[PDB]
């Protein structure tokens, strides 16, 4: 039973004591002595060794070292080390630091999102940078669904897409982008419009839908609505102007839905207004909300750590420094899903 | 002379009264007076006008009339009616309208800036990118390594049969494809010692998110204080999302400025120096879009750059923003 040190393990000498691990499991030991001894049973797993092993080579005793060893067990700085057995030529190694630092087996992740099939229902800005972080992640399957064709201003956001390709279907060149940067997957293009909550049955089943698609106004009612009935996995993103919004992760009785926590003359007038609203596109906004949407995909399938937008819609504001999570918990009372 | 209502206005009937706007703006208004009252006024602008003749448009009194006017006009919500003029750029129009800004402006102020992008990998690449389609006029490209296949999870402009190709090569061409408008320069260099930097052309701003060796921004940091140059440091702390500081020569604290035994020494170089991040695209994303938002804006000048004075960290595996103090400090090593 080998164990081995994480290759994203960092230490610093810091304050009285110092840093063990980078990032969200970044921890401060107070105690030189202790951090001391954690650097040195460390040290012992940097080859792939049993706990008695690395012990007979560590100059502590035995009830120090123990202690140390638990400490990196339980934030996976130490794995098993099987979970290093893949080439370092593999196309998806990088990946798999990242999956290791979850404690995780990298190879079952990957092989998880090899076997998965998603739904890129909306292929502007989006769907765009959504669909290349789950193509060269991995993700056996893609279905690209959009029957809107590539203009001049799509540029801004639409990474795939180039000059050369106005005029083209948004699907079409997406499908070829993705295959020239991972052609062990497999990528379809469905040509539809949904005008209709009835065109959201010509939607195939997959483990997820990714719905950034935003017209008409109540498209994602339709869709919510829909994947209630159908017990279909699906996952919201986009923006609201300035802020990033991505969220909430539907998952068939498992979380709430989209719909749970919810004078004529002005009313004329806010129809008008409200008719007449384009956002104010802003491609670093854009690529926020894809970027964790993608992240909540690639987690909701490899399974190795918790979505965050689960039973909330998550928005990250771009010109203030804010986080807010709004409630979408299920609800017993929900007309859509409830009793 | 005339004013028009942006098109990023959104409205909604909400608890007492109402919201007005969409994003970073978005008001309640509690009195439902008010509120239909700004609903009025905003109606007479849907199509561009004056303000006297709004006022004999709308069905409201003088002085509701002037509150409203004012509290769209402040927020941004009806602009000069100039700022309205199918362009290339037009999408992000919108965006610098609802600041305040006059578009053709700020546009003006992108195509003629010059920026260096100092490491062409995950960040460069998406940082690059963003730049590119938005209209930078010059992007300065810097790397001395060659693509690889395990390069395609995160380096967005870069495809299989691209494997072996020098990076800032293949991110000029593909820079090219997607704005044809713009100038696209590359220079083969890696950063060996503190003494390479001087390599590195004046730009308008720095990005760095070359990664290697550990000190390498501490080298950065120090070169631009004395070259007065701008620059921004972008990437990850595995799977935090890192931006900031903006470092601007006079005006914010530099990288070192809050700075936020034998046997062991030798065991934590060791350790250190086999250093791999745990890198995930998702986090590389944010980190680079976040940046590269930051340039715009610095360039720009339609708003204010979230990582002036600050490092922050957005959390993946969380939902966590945090900001670390990066202010002058008149006793710091480097200036002050
Ligand atoms: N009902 C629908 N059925 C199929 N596709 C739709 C759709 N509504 C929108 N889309 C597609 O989904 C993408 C996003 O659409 P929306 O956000 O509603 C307006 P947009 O500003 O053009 O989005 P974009 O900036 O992502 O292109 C577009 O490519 C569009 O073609
Ligand atoms: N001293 C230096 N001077 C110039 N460029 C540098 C540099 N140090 C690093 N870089 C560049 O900055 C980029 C940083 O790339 P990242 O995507 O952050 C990690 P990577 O090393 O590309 O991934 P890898 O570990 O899978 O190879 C690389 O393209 C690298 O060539
Ligand atoms: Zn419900
Ligand atoms: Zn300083």
């Amino acid at each position: 039973m080998d164990y081995i040190l994480g290759r994203y393990v960092k230490i610093a000498r810091y304050g009285s004591g110092g840093l063990v691990g980078g990032g969200g499991k970044e921890q401060y030991v107070e105690n030189l002595v202790l951090w001391e001894n954690i650097i040195k049973t460390a040290y012992c797993f940097i080859t792939p060794s049993s706990y008695t092993a690395a012990l007979e080579t560590a100059n502590i005793p035995e009830k120090d070292f123990s202690n140390c060893f638990r400490f990196l067990k339980e934030n996976f700085f130490i794995i098993p080390g099987e979970y290093n057995n893949s080439t370092e030529n593999n196309r998806y190694s990088r990946n798999f630091l990242h999956y290791q630092s979850y404690g995780a087996n990298p190879v079952l992740v990957q092989d998880k999102l090899k076997n998965a099939k998603v739904v890129i229902l909306g292929c502007g800005g989006i769907g765009n940078h959504v669909s290349v972080i789950l193509a060269t992640s991995g993700i056996g399957e893609i279905i690209l669904i959009d029957n809107d064709q590539i203009e001049n201003t799509n540029l801004t956001r639409q990474v795939l897409f180039s000059e050369d390709d106005v005029g083209k279907n948004k699907t079409e060149v997406i499908k070829r982008e993705l295959l020239k940067r991972n052609s062990e997957i497999s990528v379809s293009e469905i040509a539809l419009n949904i005008n209709d909550y009835t065109d959201l049955h010509k939607v195939p089943e997959a483990d997820i839908w990714v719905v950034s698609a935003d017209h008409p106004f109540n498209l994602i009612n339709w869709v919510n609505k829909y994947c209630v009935r159908a017990n279909q996995p699906y996952i919201n993103a986009g923006y609201v102007n300035d802020i990033a919004v991505f969220g909430p992760l539907y998952v068939p009785g498992k979380t709430g839905c989209y719909e749970c926590q919810k004078k004529e003359n002005i009313d004329h007038k806010i129809k008008l207004i409200n008719s007449r609203f384009k956002p104010a596109t802003f491609a670093p906004v854009n690529n926020v909300a894809a970027a964790l949407c993608a992240a909540d995909v690639i987690k909701f399938i490899g399974k190795y750590s918790e979505p965050l937008s689960l039973n909330k819609r998550i928005g990250i504001w771009s010109d203030e420094i804010k986080i807010h999570s709004q409630n979408m918990g299920r609800s017993p009372v929900c007309s859509v899903c409830g009793n």
